[PDB]
């Protein structure tokens, strides 16, 4: 019996024998005629999206892409970016996402580091990649008709699903991300009826909360243009105009909203702990306001907190099947109250840092207190924390 190890709810059924392609293919076959993507006035259905991405994936397979390969992704915000991400996924490979504003030299560095077999871009952007040695395919050429269908080798849960980036490549597995999706959505509860704002760059974790939760339940995505992403008041009006029901964002953006958006079902605030003033402003009755915390090394999020006016803001309790404990300099578990390094365990702990066994073995360590085979690996956040007399974890800055 120990009050110094804090777990999320027990849900072994969130650990399935699945991969991202399985989740999306299920959603697309179940709701082919449902609209999946919205870009201004263009709309694509789940069935249309699935077929187009499958054609692109067969083209990747023809060009030599197989499960376990890493494919760079660099396209403008929009339907084509998401379709290309999905095409990489359907091919069985993991994608390395690049923000719109990534300099070509950084792209080259990341592709080299990951040993990527190639990357997807557009014709317009293809010219900008002269100094990139790796193979560069255009969505256009990958969308050409095929004279015969190509069988796609399936990938395994232990294979990478994506790699998030001097550069540190964090390797997230199919297992990691599929479990994270099911775990967080058991609490958030994104529904198929929802209309979800898609404003994050695919290089950030919260883009997964936007896109792939929606894929999981078949919600509809309204993809924000680059112009809108930097205009909080124009965005505050756009959310009302399009009647978006789900918004993932960081506290500062919400704090820059002039009025309320009453038609927002769920408000998931990542990035930073929400200030009390923003809670009192937005934790309204017709709003379910959440604050999600977690390092990229444990798949998007690790804990989630339901915000309420007058309830002090904390990082919440771990997500289902996630766990948190506090250790000291000697890598040994501390009794409650005595502060130390916050560590996270569970099935969504990343594989580690790509091609850097030194640092990986330094920060991903054996868990001597695992109560199952999914808890055998602790990621040391580098944060300092303590468990209070309420079983709640409190962050206390960096080490
Ligand atoms: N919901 C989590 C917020 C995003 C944070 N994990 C990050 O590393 O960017
Ligand atoms: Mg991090």
């Amino acid at each position: 019996n120990t009050k110094n190890v804090i777990r999320g709810k027990y849900h072994p059924e969130f650990l399935q024998n699945e991969v991202l392609a399985d989740i999306f293919a299920h959603t697309a076959q179940t709701l082919p005629d449902k609209t999946a993507l919205i870009e201004a006035d263009k709309t694509l259905s789940y069935g249309e999206l699935y077929q187009q991405a499958l054609i692109m994936a067969q083209h990747l397979a023809l060009k030599g892409v197989k499960p376990g390969h890493i494919v760079g992704l660099w396209l403008p915000r929009g339907i084509e970016l998401l379709k290309a991400q999905l095409a990489i996924c359907l091919s069985g490979a993991a994608w390395l996402p690049f923000d719109m504003d990534t300099p070509a030299d950084r792209i080259a560095v990341c592709l080299e580091d990951a040993e990527a077999v190639g990357m997807i871009t557009t014709d317009e952007w293809y010219e900008h990649l002269a100094e990139v040695p790796q193979t560069k395919w255009t969505n256009t050429e990958l969308q050409k008709p095929l004279s015969e269908s190509v069988s796609l080798a399936k990938t395994t849960p232990d294979q990478p699903a994506y790699i998030i980036y001097k550069p540190k490549g964090i390797v997230i597995t199919q297992k990691n991300i599929c479990h994270f999706l099911r775990s967080e959505n058991s609490i958030l509860g994104i529904q198929e009826q929802d209309k979800v704002y898609q404003g994050f760059s695919v290089a950030f974790d919260m883009s997964f909360e936007e896109i792939w939760l929606s894929y999981l339940v078949g919600a509809t995505l309204w993809i924000a243009p680059k112009s809108l992403v930097s205009d909080p008041e124009r965005l505050c009006q756009t959310l009302k105009q399009e009647q978006i029901t789900v918004l993932h964002a960081v506290p500062t953006l919400l704090a820059l909203f002039p009025e309320d958006v009453p038609n927002l079902r769920i408000i998931n605030l990542g990035g930073e702990m929400c200030p009390d003033s923003l809670v009192d402003r937005w934790a309204l009755p017709h709003h379910q306001m959440f604050n999600t915390y977690g390092p990229t090394e444990t798949t998007v999020s690790a804990s989630l907190e339901l915000l309420e006016r007058g309830k002090p803001v904390t990082i919440g309790k771990p997500l289902p099947n996630y766990g948190m404990l506090v250790i000291n300099s000697e890598r040994e578990l501390l009794e409650q109250g005595e502060t130390g390094e916050l560590c996270i365990f569970g099935p969504s702990v990343a594989q580690g840092y790509l091609g850097r066994p030194d640092l990986t073995a330094d920060k991903f360590i054996e868990n001597p207190w695992a109560m199952s085979v999914e808890e055998e690996l602790l990621y040391r956040t580098g944060d300092l924390a303590k468990i209070d007399e309420f079983g709640q974890v409190h962050c206390l800055g960096r080490a």
